[PDB]
């Protein structure tokens, strides 16, 4: 029993973390085979933060200008190129700890773990969601860029996120591992703000199912609802529309608990309209939306890697 | 910016996890040098759960009766003994991935990361606190026992917890790595219940300091308080007494923010007496008490390992 915001084991990613330095700027890099991937703003100068000329900045660099260190070992850079907003530094040594891996581009609503790093060394690991507005609610300081987000399937690490930016109100923006930003963000210091965020409805429902599995059942009412009538209420409280794909994705949890998805929707409708009246669900006074249906099953069934 | 329930990187502990099997019972073990540590109730039978005769059960075991596997590799057991509530299985191979480590017994209020494992493989990592009533609010299923809790200092893993039991209301009990339970719990199936829990006051204050560091400042009032008058209010709301050692431990955060500890105490007093009125602090509608002062500094200053 119990339900926790649980991250993936980070060991496979820890063995890929390095530091990249240009001048006085040090960030993290990700070392896979004989390539180090890092944010291209490592080559920025204090002068030209507002709108860096990345191509000119990179042209003026030689391989020797990139100081790449893995632990206490310097890795010699033998080539370099820019792919969208990331640098690819070819090094003369393949990472012997390279896991089986994939580069993936996740969808809003999906979750992943972040290994927060400084100077190529890990600080901690936590679980995030790609918000509907393509930000993430992370915890990042100066020097954290190049930290990555990931999922693990079995033995395979799917890298989905590399950190680049902090946006107003303390939320975070970054790219996939091909250097393409999630959302309408750019890697320069310019007026940027996320669109209005929304609550990930299918995830709230998955978390309510987790509550039921854990015996926290007080919010279950006697009613049902149509999908359309539910979504009319969801819209008012800034919840995303629930789709039939979402309903089908909740199938395993609905089957395990014997609660039809639309019946859970009726209970969620009542929570939205009436509040929780000082009660908690799984220890929280707010409805949680950063657990996917798959996260709930993984945690409640003990899936390992 | 940002503040997350952040766990330690788990790689060093992942390389120590094995599975131990007796009959049809498989749990996790921790492999350090040439010893595997695991919960002794691995040798239990379905018959004698209410009050197992551990010494008789172990006498009847030979080394060959313990099936210890590291990944897909069987480790041959060459000796075995019982230390309080843990077994020590001597194996013929020293773990080549053994980190620098220490066995420590933590105090209530302190925090650690748990690497939840099944069949010797990790499922996920999360951050816990040793509650004042010597339970932890974990997430554990059948087969999770032998999972361990830990802190990392620099390169050194301090193991502090190994999981044994789930108590009524879905909270968890276990031992240090010398097999001594935290709290008044025993490893048998008998009526056990935790004493009343309390809120870890020094941790709530540390988390309020984290809020201020992140610019979430609305709860700061214009008042101050004496330590004694604060503790009279704390007692009413089931908060632990704040000691002078706690005040001094908050020194770094008080210095960074320029807010005296007793001034923060006045703001916390007002929160306890008046509630939050639907507002949140660092995204939470409840006051959080599972971040220590050291956790806050680590996360807000980017300490690495
Ligand atoms: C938050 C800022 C105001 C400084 C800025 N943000 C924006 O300009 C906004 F998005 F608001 F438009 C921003 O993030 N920058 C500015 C550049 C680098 C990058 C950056 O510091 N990235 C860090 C890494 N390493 C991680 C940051 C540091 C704080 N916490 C994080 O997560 S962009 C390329 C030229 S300098
Ligand atoms: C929860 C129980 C009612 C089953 C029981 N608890 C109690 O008896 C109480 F504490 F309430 F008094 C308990 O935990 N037991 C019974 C024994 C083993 C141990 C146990 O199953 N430990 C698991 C491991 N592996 C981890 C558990 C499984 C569920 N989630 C967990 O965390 S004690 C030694 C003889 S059988």
């Amino acid at each position: 029993s119990g339900f926790r915001k649980m991250a993936f084991p980070s060991g496979k990613v820890e063995g890929c973390m390095v530091q990249v330095t240009c001048g006085t700027t040090t960030l993290n890099g990700l070392w896979l085979d004989d390539v180090v991937y890092c944010p291209r703003h490592v080559i920025c100068t204090s002068e030209d933060m507002l709108n860096p000329n990345y191509e000119d900045l990179l042209i003026r660099k030689s391989n020797h200008n990139f100081l790449v260190q893995a632990g206490n070992v310097q890795l010699r850079v033998i080539g370099h190129s820019m792919q969208n907003c990331v640098l690819k530094l070819k090094v003369d040594t393949a990472n012997p700890k390279t896991p089986k891996y994939k580069f993936v581009r996740i969808q809003p609503g999906q979750t992943f773990s972040v290994l927060a790093c400084y100077n190529g060394s890990p600080s901690g690991v936590y679980q995030c969601a790609m918000r509907p507005n393509f930000t993430i609610k992370g915890s990042f300081l100066n020097g954290s860029c190049g930290s990555v987000g990931f999922n693990i399937d079995y033995d395979c690490v799917s890298f989905c996120y590399m950190h680049h930016m902090e946006l107003p109100t303390g939320v975070h923006a970054g790219t996939d591992l091909e250097g393409n930003f999630y959302g309408p963000f750019v890697d320069r210091q310019t007026a940027q703000a996320a669109g209005t965020d929304t609550t990930i409805t299918v995830n709230v429902l998955a978390w309510l199912y987790a509550a039921v599995i854990n015996g926290d059942r007080w919010f279950l009412n006697r009613f049902t609802t149509t999908l359309n009538d539910f979504n009319l209420v969801a819209m008012k409280y800034n919840y995303e529309p629930l789709t039939q794909d979402h309903v089908d994705i909740l199938g395993p949890l609905s089957a395990q608990t014997g609660i039809a998805v639309l019946d859970m929707c009726a209970s969620l409708k009542e929570l939205l309209q009436n509040g929780m009246n000082g009660r908690t669900i799984l220890g929280s006074a707010l409805l949680e939306d950063e657990f996917t249906p798959f996260d709930v099953v993984r945690q409640c069934s003990g899936v390992t890697f």
